[PDB]
């Protein structure tokens, strides 16, 4: 029955040793803490040990200054891993590595001490109490460097972001303090091993004062790294050479939805970078907020639980413990390709920014941390009291500190175009690929007609939206370029019209047509590739994750679409804060593409508007391109110009949902082959036909699928009266090409912007007010035409749509 | 050996789920292959160690082995040896271990009788009418005898009311089977997919009753989560139940329904899990149902979620998580039951994921055999929910052949019962001014500290100033939210006030609540003035919260509140307004949205700290110019008030004028501690809220009107630099105006303001947000429009049109601020 007793105290020590770890370096929680003859009696554990040492095995490895959970991961092998590496007595560490600990925490209080009294207003961005981050994040980067990966991509929040930059990105001060925006700037460097012979590229990204909304955004710009080396999910090895390190703060990483939904990518294949080291700043505080207001859960870290990520819990004041800990993480992540979590537990020395004296809302935890002195001299002096160094060294070390305050003073003293037509032979190259199946391949029958269907378009023409839009992607792909493309369901597409990857019926197996067009017809390579996939049920991280992608690889084709353009407000601050403004913020440029399904159809206030007016309100100085096509052809043309320009800015695409089967809405082989994107567009029988633009007295501009039901409407009563003008192109406002087009209708006495969304929505509140300032000559007397101002984008009744899109048709013709 | 008998009952009790037979279509043929933990070889035990006695009480290895098989490895995965309190971990070891006696043969009858009301349902849905496939809960019937389980088991604990939060799937269903509102309402004259609705729950086999109720949401799934729990505390601090109540009963139980792939992706989800203890938002628990077809419209759980269960999420907060056969409507009964009896001891969140699939397409458009064509083999070969139990009870020998047959004729009685019902149906188709005592009480509530209480040293001078402000004057923006909350309190209304940092203030200017320096004791002082001076309470209560760091839950939660509780006065504050576009989904889908779409009122403010200061593009726009797109018809009111005393009278207004409509206010950080920014007594006991401000020159001085010939239109602080501009220069030929309501736009107070100033040559919009931005984009297209002999030739003076609320540097926002000033008085 002892044998028994001892089994289930391994068990309790290995579950539940980490409530009882000494891991808070305030102590805070007091009630933390709160036979003899067997203890000298060997036991089987097969080996045969005394009770005495199989128990301090325990207390050190799970109850000293890590605590460490990892019984909930369900692999035997991970838990096993762990347990072996944890439960072994490891070899102290060496006078010279705790000499190099030291020189890191030296650096890192003396440029703290450098901030703090050579600039005013710097409080908020102290890493005082924290200092510790700085070893252990070197110790991350020094262990990556030793399995010889290409590089560590750090994300992070402002606390501690100058540190960084000067003593693990090894920026020169020079460049950090020459002239705030500087925390919030991407950056650049090489890290050099001490006592190895590697060396790894380490990069900081750009990030708004948003918490955690960065997390995606690196994933995907780490993804696209790993693609681009060949290394990882897409890649010939399993090595994903590429390290996101990911730093938050703790009741930011509790509260933050963004964190569990780019959790939920780890192991994804379209969106797994093969694990991220995350290390959490747990200073026990947020802003005045005690943790006990902040989340339901004893750690910061448990929603890491999610993904069965081991978690170590590892006290600051311990610089020893901390970078063993990280050194043990980076292994954990090689050996499984999965995230690991650090709890780094320290405290903020001071209040959160200049108007903030801490012990207002906390007295408790500010009396104590008013007794505490820093992690450099309690490392430096617990290095003297257990003999691991000299007096002489010990004078030295705060020499050292002395020689690196006065370094940072002296130096910041010594401071102060191209075609987008293809040929017909790639149309029906295009076209081939759809038909040109594996050996032994079954396609589903209702799929089978979709492929042949394609094939016709390519020879004959009546080409519809959905193959346009691979017609572009297929011939980028062709030239060389790779193309990402995901969303919700987008292998298929919500309105079954993509069919981008086709599903063998008989095995599952999945075959994706346009991979083709990445080999020339000799067999070479043409450097290209489609990567395509279903998204998870994800807006922010899904949207942050491909605007991140495109900034890891410029010269990638990438496209993000929404199942419905109503559900992108999901995604609102990667819109907000990254998309429409990096590139005037950070000097970040990024060239993704979204496409958000709009249109009123009758299916309610949430399958209508991907709200255009909003993207509108965003757009300035042309940061982004905001277009609405109503052909394929122009949509096609639209991508290539895109894809070829060369110019880095967001697109944003309104795509339709109904008209991509509207039989009006194709286009012929000559508009693919002959002609180039138009941001206006006329009426056919103008530019082709037999119509006469000088019989025109009333003018209705609009855009999108509602110039079908006006032309219609002016065929059926023979209204040679009336002309439809289209914008194509929403922002940049074609101003040229709209002076142009009004120009070639001289008799014009009235003119109407018509649009099937409320007064308030849609194109009229910029366009009511810009195009009479831009043009006046052209738009001074517009009138408008649409739905009445709503306070959602459309009625829920299908009944109400239906009579308000008829009162449009008839008011443009009264 | 008895070692390797704890390690194999831990085993079980950690990982058994991993082999429990929990998926009616038993896709994934390698589950039962290859579980060595649970395996008594593979522990170093043979077959002769199967009838020796262990200690574990004294009972056989087999004995514990079938224990622990039928408890773990049948249709019912337990996970909870995860959960840290390990007095929680005992009670379901307990529950789960013992072996419970068979149902009986009229429990089984009336499970089997819920079934055959949910098929019927279904199938007279998919028959009577078109495009009606996506809302199919056909696989996934069984999650009605479940919820009728949870509501049952709640009246069986006495409780008063379960709230419903669900996305589409079965919804109707669930109105007419758990709700029970009749078919006449439910199929009369789409839009009833996202509507409330409210019932009366009976007790089949009990006496008690129980109200359930079925919020609005949008088609944004999971948006309604933390909508659900706001709701239910509301009601709850109602019933004086819960954290807030003198009973610990949270009498108001939430039941909130997923999808699979919904729950593992949306964020909003860990964000409402994460408010499941906190003290200003805990509900006492929340009993989940997770749906889970193992799908989501085309996409496997491989590319959903990068974990084992779509539920995995539920552990960051050590709830129990039970895995039940969809197919076996007993166990889904019986896990309903113990899921509300754990949430009623313990007070904390149940999640139960109900394995299952779906029977057709995702909608009209959907073979699902293109995308899925393994998983929709095998649910070609399945009969129904309620063919399978009516042959399993009749193998088992609990039903004869006759009771089955009448079982039958329950499901065609059902089924004509609908079709008749609806057949029929188809044939017949304020002063806000207060006195100075109130004014002075408020003031000495600051000074009126516990016995013993010790002010921190720099908090004190806040309370005697808040004391002299009250009897002098001067009123600061602080004190006069605070002199408006606390009035309300004093009249009998309900105030709950939350958000990041909000007891104290993020520039340290609120003090709602002070701590004791010595012991750290919460001291509110407006929280006295629930109590009238004869002793008597007024009704009134001050509820006051520092928010978790989530704009999307927190927003949601108080939007929530305001529905469950009308007559509550609920405010959110942003730290920065900047950060309220992480609520942006709240605000478009509920918020903005909620009365035109479904008739749901909701009266939550929005306060967002706004204002050009040069602290960087995310500490200085609420976005004015996104509140004002998104208003229409009187949808909400939307306000930047540039005076303390108006700031007051706005909430006053609020709080009184009984209009359920959502209030946004664009509020000051640095004009907090402008001392030209100030109020007289005076300005609060005889006056209202005023829409449209003048100079107080030209209403309380001796400044001309007729003088002026430029006028400059404003809102919020860049009036006092404006004002001193023109004090500095003597600019008689300038008058300030300023717009403190910008919508509803106060036209005729607009119109006759202006109409005092008759030799006006030139008018201005001036703004401190650029061109794109701030009231510019609606103003400049609406004022020409709805007073055209007023401002037709209105001209804008902002900063220029930018990509970014502003600049990054605080040196160009000052050129770019003196550059408006100095354009505004060329
Ligand atoms: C709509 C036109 O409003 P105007 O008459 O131009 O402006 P004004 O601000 O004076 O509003 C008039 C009245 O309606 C009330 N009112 C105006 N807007 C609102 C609102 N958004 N919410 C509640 N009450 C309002 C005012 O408080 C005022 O009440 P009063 O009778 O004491 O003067
Ligand atoms: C999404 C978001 N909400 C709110 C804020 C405002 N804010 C800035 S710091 C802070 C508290 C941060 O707490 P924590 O994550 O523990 O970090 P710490 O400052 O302690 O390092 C908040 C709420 C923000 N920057 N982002
Ligand atoms: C926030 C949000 N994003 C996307 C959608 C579009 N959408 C509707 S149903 C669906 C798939 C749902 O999967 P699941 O949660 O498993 O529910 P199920 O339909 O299987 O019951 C999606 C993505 C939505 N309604 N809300
Ligand atoms: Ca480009
Ligand atoms: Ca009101
Ligand atoms: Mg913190
Ligand atoms: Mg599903």
């Amino acid at each position: 029955d002892k044998n028994a007793r001892v089994i289930e105290l391994i068990a309790a020590y290995r579950n539940r040793g980490h409530l009882m770890a000494d891991i808070d370096p305030l102590r805070l929680d007091n009630t933390r803490f709160r036979t003899l003859w067997d203890l000298d009696r060997e036991f089987k554990v097969v080996q045969r040990k005394k009770l005495r040492d199989i128990l301090s095995v325990l207390r050190d490895a799970y109850c000293r200054h890590v605590g460490v959970e990892y019984t909930h991961i369900l692999e035997p092998e991970q838990q096993r891993w762990i347990q072996e590496r944890v439960e072994t007595k490891h070899d102290k560490p060496t006078v010279a590595e705790q000499k190099y600990i030291l020189s890191k925490l030296n650096a890192a209080e003396a440029f703290e001490t450098f901030l703090q009294t050579k600039y005013v207003g710097q409080k908020r961005f102290s890493l005082e109490g924290a200092e510790t981050v700085i070893p252990m994040m070197d110790a991350v980067i020094d262990q990556c460097a030793e399995h010889g990966l290409d590089e560590v991509v750090i994300a992070m929040p402002h606390r501690g972001r100058l540190n960084v930059l000067a003593n693990i990105v090894g920026k020169p001060y020079s460049q950090i303090f020459s002239e705030d925006v500087k925390y919030h700037l991407g950056a650049t460097g090489t890290y050099i091993q001490m006592f190895g012979d590697n060396d790894i590229e380490v990069s900081l990204t750009a990030n708004p004062s948003h918490l955690e909304a960065v997390d995606p955004v690196l994933e995907g710009l780490v993804r696209a790294k790993q693609d681009l080396l060949d290394t990882g999910e897409e890649g010939s090895d399993n090595r994903f050479s590429v390290v996101p390190l990911m730093l938050h703060g703790d009741a930011a990483f509790a509260g933050q939805g963004v964190v569990a939904e780019t959790l939920n990518l780890a192991l994804l294949r379209g969106y797994r970078t093969g694990g991220t080291i995350h290390i959490v700043v747990n200073n026990q505080i947020g802003f005045t907020t005690a943790p006990t207001d902040s989340r339901s859960s004893e750690y910061c870290t448990d929603v890491a639980k999610m993904i069965g990520a081991p978690i170590f819990h590892v006290n600051g004041d311990d610089p020893e413990a901390c970078a063993w800990v990280a050194r043990l993480a980076v292994d954990f992540r090689q050996a499984f390709k999965k995230d690991v979590v650090i709890d780094m537990l320290c405290y903020r020395r001071r209040g959160h920014n200049e108007g903030d004296d801490p012990s207002m809302t906390q007295p408790y935890m500010y009396d104590v941390i008013d007794t505490k002195r820093g992690s450099r001299k309690a490392y430096t002096e617990a290095l003297i009291g257990r003999g691991d160094i000299s007096m002489k060294e010990a004078e030295d070390a705060l020499r050292d500190y002395q020689g690196q305050l006065e370094r940072v003073f002296n130096e910041v003293r010594e401071l102060e175009k191209l075609a987008t037509a293809v040929d017909k032979a790639m149309l029906q190259r295009i076209g081939d690929a759809h038909l040109a199946l594996p050996e032994g391949f079954t396609v589903h029958p209702r799929v089978r007609p979709v492929l042949e269907k394609r094939r016709e378009m390519a020879y004959e023409g009546r080409i519809d939206w959905a193959f346009a839009e691979l017609l572009a992607l297929g011939s980028l792909i062709a030239e060389g370029k790779l193309v990402r493309l995901s969303g919700q369901d987008t292998q298929r597409g919500t309105f079954t019209q993509r069919h981008a990857v086709i599903v063998d019926r008989k095995t599952g197996e999945e075959f994706t047509p346009l991979q083709l067009l990445a080999t020339n017809p000799d067999g070479t390579p043409t450097g290209g590739k489609f990567l395509v996939y279903n998204s998870a049920l994800s807006e922010f991280a899904a949207v942050g994750f491909e605007y991140g992608y495109s900034v890891g690889n410029p010269d990638a084709m990438v496209l993000w679409e929404a199942q419905f353009g109503d559900f992108v407000n999901g995604a609102q601050s990667i819109i907000d804060e990254f998309i429409s403004s990096g590139e005037a913020k950070w000097g970040q440029l990024s060239d993704v593409v979204l496409l958000l399904p709009h249109g009123h159809e009758g299916q309610g206030p949430d399958h209508t508007s991907g709200r255009i007016e909003r993207f509108l309100q965003l757009w300035a100085e042309g940061s982004m391109t905001i277009a609405m096509p109503s052909t394929p052809a122009n949509y096609f043309h639209l991508l290539r110009r895109h894809g070829k320009d060369g110019i880095q800015r967001p697109l944003i695409v309104f795509t339709p949902k109904s008209m991509l089967r509207n039989k009006a809405a194709v286009s012929d082989i000559r508009d693919f082959t002959e002609s180039k994107f138009r941001s206006v567009l006329e009426e056919p029988m103008y530019t082709d036909g037999e119509g006469d633009r000088n019989k025109v007295t009333r003018l209705l501009l609009t855009s999108g699928k509602i110039y079908y039901e006006l032309a219609a409407r002016k065929a059926k009563e023979n209204r040679e009266d009336v002309a439809i003008v289209r914008i194509e192109q929403l922002a940049p406002l074609p101003r040229r090409r709209l002076a142009e087009t009004l120009d070639r209708y001289p008799n014009v006495k009235e003119k109407f912007w018509v649009q099937e969304e409320p007064a308030n929505q849609g194109a009229w509140p910029s366009f009511g007010l810009t195009l009479p300032e831009i043009l006046p000559d052209h738009f001074t007397g517009l009138k408008r035409i649409s739905r009445r101002a709503m306070s959602a984008p459309s009625s829920g009744s299908s009944k109400v749509h239906a009579v308000e899109q008829q009162e449009i048709l008839d008011t443009a013709f009264g």
